């Protein structure tokens, strides 16, 4: 197993309420966990977890490895588009374009005179949401690790191109390794080895789509 939560209460503040409420959950090595629920459930609470950022109450943690983490807040940093998406990482071309292509930065790349070295976060391009978006997407793919933590990462995407990247970065590129994805998309949680669904810190639902499906 390479993610284990075992009856996880947490709180980041004593004597408040507890942020998540005996939660549980396994990954296998290579799998994909979706998170779902409405604001204030504790979606990102729970990846912080897993950053060491929130210590549990109650309960156990499993994980091992490097983290790879994309924020539900987009941010680029003042350098070239690849600059932004290597960001202190090692470069390969191959590994490169890989990325770029899975998430549909090619196509906004090629439009400029500068291509790759087109500079970002200094006063010259202004991107959209979509745009810092997909770059910080491909900032957090682009990085090697065992555990990738990617919350909410659509965000400003129409309904077709957050489809698209989803399954050619999350199912395609990113398919031999370890995934939680904050997302609350149908398909995504039918294409998820396991749902967990947050309500007010609680488990919801913890399973597969299939099994959802059985209970309707
Ligand atoms: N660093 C923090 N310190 C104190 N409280 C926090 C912190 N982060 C989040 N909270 C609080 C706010 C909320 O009352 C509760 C759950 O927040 P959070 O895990 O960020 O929800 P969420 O990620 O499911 O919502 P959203 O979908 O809006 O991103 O925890
Ligand atoms: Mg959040």
């Amino acid at each position: 197993t390479e993610v284990v939560m075992e009856n996880v209460t947490a709180f980041w503040e004593e004597g408040g309420t507890p942020v998540l409420k005996d939660i549980n959950f396994k990954i296998e090595r290579g799998q994909l966990l979706a998170v779902a629920g409405s604001t204030g459930a504790g979606k990102t609470s729970l990846l912080m977890m897993i950053m060491g950022e929130l210590e549990p109450s109650e309960g156990k943690i499993k994980h091992s490895g490097r983290i790879s983490f994309c924020s539900q807040f987009s941010w680029i940093m003042p350098g070239t588009i690849k600059e932004n998406i290597i960001f202190g990482v090692s470069y390969d071309e191959y590994r490169y374009r890989s990325v770029i292509k899975a998430c549909q930065l090619e196509e906004d790349i090629s439009k400029f005179a500068e291509k790759d070295n087109i500079v970002l976060g200094e006063g010259g391009i202004t991107l959209s949401g979509g745009q810092r978006a997909r770059i910080s997407l491909a900032r957090a793919v682009y990085k090697d690790a065992d555990l990738y933590l990617l919350d909410s990462p659509f965000g400003y995407l129409d309904v077709l191109t957050e489809k698209e990247i989803f399954e050619s970065c999350v199912c395609k590129l990113m398919a031999n390794k370890t995934r939680i994805l904050v997302t609350s998309k149908m398909e995504h949680l039918k294409k998820a080895d396991k749902i967990l669904i947050l309500h007010e810190g609680s488990s919801y639902f913890y399973g597969t789509f299939s099994e959802l499906q059985n209970l309707q």
